[PDB]
DNA sequence: GATCTGGCCTGTCTTACACAGTGGTAGTACTCCACTGTCTGGCTGTACAAAAACCCTGCAG
């Protein structure tokens, strides 16, 4: 099998190369995906036309550091 | 005697139409920016009384 493959010959190369690995996850866009699948829910418009445009602006909304900063608040 | 076919019902599906919502927009109406004076009422240094409910005490029973 393929990641079997990649991690007994070829872990070695890439750690040693790029720094880390893990590091560059994709388990990232996956995993929040789900966020995608709420969205759709809540506040959805609702009209393909315009369902994107409003998911992918809240979307970003709830991305940027700025309001996660504004959202620990001194912790 | 034993079976065909319209007349009529209803149980089942289906199909238009209604609400349901949501972010965007327009139309509307209720809150102040700032100027300037100016009146009203609640704070501050002790003194005099007025009410008030319990407590003692006299004296009445
Ligand atoms: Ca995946």
């Amino acid at each position: 099998t393929n990641y079997l493959h990649k991690t007994l010959a070829h872990v070695p190369e890439i750690v040693e190369r790029d720094g880390s690995i893990g590091a560059w996850a994709s388990e990232g866009n996956e995993s929040g995906n789900k966020l995608f699948r709420r969205f759709r829910k809540m506040n959805a418009r609702q009209s393909k036309t315009f369902e994107l445009e409003d998911i992918l602006k809240h979307h970003w909304l709830y991305t940027s550091k700025y309001l996660q900063k504004f959202m620990e608040a001194h912790k």
